């Protein structure tokens, strides 16, 4: 049976996707100090939307992209220089 | 394989001793449960609450399964708020960090 990854996310991992209101974004539930932000493109297929939002959904990792915040005002509400991932995911059930 | 990917995943069904798990508050059953995708309920044993820093409010903790016991409700009024005849598990668990 499949388990949910909570760190070191790989393509094909099952993940718990949760709302992070501080960063105005969905993230992967993790014990890591690194932020894994859900790519905006993946929201529709997970029955998620860009005013109250569902707290969590299960998904499967399809893609991840390494990023560094090079502008202070960014869509992720992270400080300048933050190193993070953007993750595309699809639904699982 | 010469090595395993170690301690990077939590179980969400068919829980086995030693599994890492997400423990969550089940308000409708007035009890902590293992987060699961299966219809079977896995209730946290009352013995396990103090060492997890829970009280008989905190929404969730990561844990490790120390024991599971398959049970059936014999009375309609019971601490788990389940109908008479419900089959469920009681799980002992300790905190897990890393």
């Amino acid at each position: 049976s499949e388990k949910i990854a909570i760190r070191d996310f790989q393509v094909g991992d099952l993940v718990l996707i949760i709302l992070d209101e501080r960063h105005d974004n969905y993230v992967l539930f993790t014990v890591s100090p690194t932020l894994y932000f859900l790519h905006s493109e993946s929201l529709p297929a997970l029955d998620l939307k860009p005013a109250s939002r569902r707290p969590w959904v299960l998904g499967k990792v399809m893609e991840k992209e390494y990023c560094q915040a090079k502008k202070a005002q960014n869509r992720f509400k992270v400080p300048l220089g933050t190193k993070f991932y953007r993750v595309k995911a699809v639904s699982w059930n």
